[PDB]
């Protein structure tokens, strides 16, 4: 196809464009002249244990065969695992991020996904955080002005994420417990878990990437109104957000729930949603910028002891103003892409945006989210009834 060859030249230009702004915002040089002085400045003897490292992982390429399935649930659940289950199928029904999913019976009769990962997975994670807090330090030390900053934690922390199942199992398990029978969303229990492998509920549901893809208008505006609920109900119920938004974390049951199944990336959010946003989001609705702008600069949704222009905060806020100015939104491609173009042209005037590149940590996490979350309503071409939504759940936005 001429499709695929597009979509993975997209993938490439944004690879590449994150490449950029890692060199002009962090390394403080091109990646290949950083290259050169990593290479130089670190021994040539660290690069043949990464190299094995990585090559056990290369080996038994998906999907892995019975046996090694077997050792990997012996070591995580002891030898005679088969015991906790009634029934368990060697052929998986689908691959994970460095593992694979299987379907079983669990020795109580449930039906259970089983994800095991790859043998080889910890071993090849743990050499490349090695060799990239390696490059980190030479940059810190070699790079002039180079801001790496946190950067080290966050390899840490992703690559604990990824090797350690027990956290988002812990994650589900907050989830599983604030939302069991409720009407409208479906968290599956974690029945086990264990470093390499974790076992929950079985659930059966359209995949919302199907729904995308081929939904009828109906499966669209709901599941796409359920997206939209949780991530406004997850912090008030919980005081976490379900996070960074993916369709395939997500399907429509039959009786019209959604069902959600993958809690990696949930995020802290004990106050709940901070009021600031849906305070702003009103007072920009009604243009009332006598008090929007000290609400934003308290918040410190703009920079402070700055000249703005109201044109660009108007800018900054539409794509959170226009969907709650009609009683159903209709999220869709055509709007987000209307959304992207500046009202600003820079040969008119030149000047410094007001926005907030260094957003406080309340309120980059949930706008975060809400970025991801309105792109997918906008792939699934969802109606939703946004405002309600907010009026009901969202700290701020009702009228007083």
């Amino acid at each position: 196809s001429k499709d695929e060859v597009t979509a993975e030249l997209m993938e490439k230009a944004a690879n590449q464009l994150f490449t950029v702004l890692g060199e002009l915002k962090g390394g403080a040089m091109k990646v290949g002249q950083a290259l050169s002085v990593m290479e130089a400045a670190i021994p040539d003897e660290f690069g043949e244990p990464y190299r094995e490292a990585l090559t056990k992982l290369q080996k038994d390429a998906p999907p892995l065969p019975a046996s090694k399935v077997h050792r990997v649930l012996d070591g995580q659940l002891g030898t005679k695992w088969r015991e906790r289950f009634s029934s368990f199928n060697d052929t998986p029904v689908a691959s994970a991020s460095i593992g694979q999913v299987h379907k079983a019976i669990w020795s109580d009769g449930r039906e259970v996904a089983v994800k095991i990962q790859y043998p080889g997975a910890d071993e090849a994670l743990r050499a490349d955080l090695k060799t990239m807090q390696r490059m980190v330090g030479v940059l810190k030390q070699l790079s002039p002005g180079a801001d790496v900053q946190g950067v080290v934690d966050e390899l840490v922390e992703r690559t604990e994420m990824e090797l350690d199942y027990r956290l988002e199992a812990a994650n589900q398990r907050a989830f599983a417990k604030a939302y069991h029978d409720h009407p409208r969303f479906q968290v599956p229990h974690v029945v086990a878990s264990a470093p390499k492998v974790v076992i929950q509920e079985w659930i059966e549901g359209v995949p919302m990437a199907e729904i995308i893809r081929h939904g009828t208008t109906e499966q669209r505006d709901l599941i796409g109104t359920l997206l939209a609920e949780l991530t406004f109900d997850a912090p008030r119920r919980l005081g976490l957000m379900h996070g960074d938004a993916h369709p395939g974390n997500f399907m429509l049951l039959p009786d019209g729930r959604m069902g959600i199944i993958d809690f990696g990336a949930v995020a802290p959010m004990p106050g709940g949603f901070p009021i600031e946003l849906g305070m702003t989001i009103r007072l920009a609705r009604e243009k009332n910028y006598d008090l929007l702008l000290p609400t934003m600069e308290k918040a410190g949704l703009i920079q402070r002891g700055r000249q703005v222009s109201v044109r660009e905060i108007d800018e900054m806020l539409r794509q959170y103003v226009e969907p709650i100015q009609v009683e159903v939104f209709h999220y869709t491609r055509k709007w987000l892409q209307k959304m992207t173009v500046s009202q600003i042209d820079r040969s008119v005037a030149q000047i410094r945006t007001a926005r907030q590149m260094d957003l406080p940590a309340k309120l980059a996490i949930p706008m975060r989210v809400i970025a991801s979350v309105g792109a997918i309503l906008c792939q699934l071409d969802a109606h939703v009834p946004i405002k309600a939504l907010s009026e009901e759940l969202i700290p701020g936005f009702a009228e007083p």
